[PDB]
């Protein structure tokens, strides 16, 4: 029993995280095969990020400007090109720890792994969400571009985000492997600022499935909804819309307590027009939505990796 | 900018991660140089379980009934003792990925990361306290038992606890390296029942801190008190007294933000005498306790390991 927010073992990323420095700037890469990807505004400088043109500024950079440290062993450059707002250099040696990966490109809502490094080196793991924004509410201190977050399939290594920048408000930006940013963010030092934050309404009834299957039940209430009624609630309080696809997914967790999806669309109605009158919820005093039907499932059931 | 609830990369302990199998009761185990630390309720059956005696249990097994397994490869048990509630299995090969480690029991209120395994394998990892009952608030499902948490200095392991238990209540309880329990806790199927769970004061006032660092000061009042008075109100909420060890360990975060300890034991007194008042401080509506004044300063300062 129980439920805390919780991480893909981060051993096969590890073995991937090098160094990169350009000029005066050094970040965070990604070593597989024999290619090491990291965000391009490294070979940026501090005036030259209000309006950056990397296609000028790559043009002044070689191979071996670009210097790559796995461990305290250097990486021999023999190549370098620009995949949207990522760079990719060659090296000489194929990574010998590259796991099995794919690159995705995940959903808003979706969760994934973090690893937050600096200089190259693992510093600690958590997990994150896309926001519905398309921001992540991340822990990125200076240093952290080039960090990846990842999702574990038993054997196989999913990466889907890449570390960029923090934006004014305090989150965070990012692009996929292929270097496409997530939501409508530039790699300059601008004024940019996401949309509404909606919540993840979804992942939210997961929480409450996850909850009564913990021994929190002073939640559940004696009413049921409509998923048209239940809408009209949910997007006055900028709640995701619940969908019948969602239903579906929750289909897992509603066969297993027992409880219809629209019943406890209800209690989570309840939840929003009065409080939680000071009560907890698995510990917890908000609604969290940054646990899918599916990291519910892999935690109370017992999917190793 | 940011804090998340964040883990030490799970890399290290990984590779010691073996399955135990006795009779028909399967969990995990701990394999550093030869060795394997397991619980010894691994040698129980369903029926001993209410009044287990180990030492006469022990006796009627021999090496050949301990099955371990590293990855699909099985380890030739040349030797088992028993040590407090421990088992330890000597095998043939010392493990090749044993890293530097060492065997500590930590104090309560003090925190470490879980990795969370099931058959050998490891399926996640995330943060606990030794809450001041002794119990620790895990995600624990069934065979997860002979997982570890443990604490990264750069390059050593310090290995500081096992699971072994889930409390009625749907707490944890379990024993450090050399097998004595954190608490008054007995591996039998019997009613047990952990004390009074205060809240770590001193973590407390670490996030209160961290809060201030990342921008969330709306909780900062005009007041300061005493270090008695504060703790006439702290330990009337069910709080932990708050010692001058306390002021002197959050001392770099008070220099760090400027604002003396005292003070912040006032904003905290405000906050417990009067509620956040549906407000959030780092994205919480609870004041969170797990985090010490030394994770922090890891956080928000970025140590690697
Ligand atoms: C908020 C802002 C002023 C832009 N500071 C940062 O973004 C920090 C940074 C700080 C904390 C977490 N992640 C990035 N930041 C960095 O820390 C950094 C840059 C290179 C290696 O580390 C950074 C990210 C992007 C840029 C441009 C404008 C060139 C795309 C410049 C600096
Ligand atoms: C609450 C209780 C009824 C005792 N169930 C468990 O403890 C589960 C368990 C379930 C969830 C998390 N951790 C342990 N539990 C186990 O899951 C387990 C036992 C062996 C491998 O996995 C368990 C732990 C200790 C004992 C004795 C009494 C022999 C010391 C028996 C079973």
């Amino acid at each position: 029993s129980g439920f805390r927010k919780m991480a893909f073992p981060s051993g096969k990323v590890e073995g991937c995280m090098v160094q990169v420095t350009c000029g005066t700037t050094t970040l965070n890469g990604l070593w597989l095969d024999d290619v090491v990807y990291c965000p391009r505004h490294v070979i940026c400088t501090s005036e030259d990020m209000l309006n950056p043109n990397y296609e000028d500024l790559l043009i002044r950079k070689s191979n071996h400007n670009f210097l790559v440290q796995a461990g305290n062993v250097q990486l021999r450059v023999i190549g370098h090109s620009m995949q949207n707002c990522v760079l990719k250099l060659k090296v000489d040696t194929a990574n010998p720890k590259t796991p099995k990966y794919k690159f995705v490109r995940i959903q808003p809502g979706q969760t994934f792994s973090v690893l937050a490094c600096y200089n190259g080196s693992p510093s600690g793991v958590y997990q994150c969400a896309m926001r519905p924004n398309f921001t992540i509410k991340g822990s990125f201190l200076n240093g952290s571009c080039g960090s990846v977050g990842f999702n574990i399939d038993y054997d196989c290594v999913s990466f889907c985000y890449m570390h960029h920048m923090e934006l004014p408000t305090g989150v965070h930006a990012g692009t996929d492997l292929e270097g496409n940013f997530y939501g409508p963010f530039v790699d300059r030092q601008t004024a940019q600022a996401a949309g509404t934050d909606t919540t993840i309404t979804v992942n939210v009834l997961a929480w409450l499935y996850a909850a009564v299957i913990n021994g929190d039940r002073w939640f559940l209430n004696r009413f049921t909804t409509t998923l048209n009624d239940f809408n009209l609630v949910a997007m006055k309080y900028n709640y995701e819309p619940l969908t019948q696809d969602h239903v579906d997914i929750l289909g897992p967790l509603s066969a297993q307590t027992g409880i219809a999806v629209l019943d406890m669309c209800a209690s989570l109605k309840e939840l929003l027009q009065n409080g939680m009158n000071g009560r907890t919820i698995l510990g917890s005093a908000l609604l969290e939505d940054e646990f899918t039907p599916f990291d519910v499932v892999r935690q109370c059931s017992g999917v190793t990796f």
